[PDB]
């Protein structure tokens, strides 16, 4: 299902989190 494929984007805007750290 495409819906399915569409949680795999909000992984990747949580990987940009991380270096958030750095900038902080």
């Amino acid at each position: 299902l495409l819906l399915g494929i569409g949680i795999l984007v909000l992984l990747i805007i949580v990987i940009l989190g991380v270096p958030l750290i750095i900038f902080t």
